[PDB]
RNA sequence: GUUUGACUGGGGCGGUACGCGCUCGAAAAGAUAUCGAGCGCGCCCUAUGGCUAUCUCAGCCGGGGACCCGGCGAAG
């Protein structure tokens, strides 16, 4: 049963929602791989009327690139609880989000016969705290 | 020397139902009138055309009315 039910980290998104950049550089070094532009939608008063327009960058890290990052990110954060997803996710911080899920996630991310992950097989906030807390730190 | 139009609950004034498109009137095929009700067209676009690749939207919810992550979401 287990082994295929135990959580794992799937991508960590580090993004700097600026409002118009030079910031990429630090993201590249803090993570280790090229950042991606963040275009914006809708015209608005913060002199942000431009639809297609660089207004920040993000970096999706997977596997080791994600751990080797969290092995310094987490320590720089304290928070826990309430600040957790209903799906077992959590964002802290410049933002750093951690998407958590169990072994059969590809089923909902592939092209052929894809399918939505059953609520039961979903990751709960609690089942999440456990996994992570059980990895160099403490909850609340 | 001539012209100075037509429509119209007489004619004139007003209007254009004088060329076109849609809903309703229209009576569950088609056709169907009034100066019937609601309201539009006389363009604009070198992309706002064409194809291919990749992709899924409104709105709401939860985590850090811009941006980022997840979730619900046949279509508003
Ligand atoms: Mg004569
Ligand atoms: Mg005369
Ligand atoms: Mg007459
Ligand atoms: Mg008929
Ligand atoms: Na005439």
């Amino acid at each position: 049963f287990h082994e295929m039910r135990e959580p794992r980290i799937e991508k960590v998104v580090v993004h700097m929602g600026i409002g118009h950049a030079n910031a990429e550089d630090i993201l590249g070094e803090i993570t280790g791989q090229m950042p991606v532009r963040t275009k914006a939608k809708r015209t608005v008063g913060e002199f942000d009327i431009r639809e297609g327009d660089p207004i920040g960058a993000k970096v999706t890290l997977r596997d080791e690139m994600a751990e080797e990052f969290l092995q310094t990110a987490l320590p720089l954060a304290e928070l826990a609880t309430s600040q957790f997803d209903d799906t077992g996710n959590f964002s802290f911080g410049l933002d750093v989000t951690v998407n958590l899920v169990r072994p059969g996630y590809r089923v909902a991310k592939r092209d052929k016969a894809s399918r939505s992950i059953p609520t039961k097989h979903r990751l709960n906030p609690a089942d999440a705290v456990a996994f992570i807390e059980s990895t160099y730190d403490v909850e609340v």
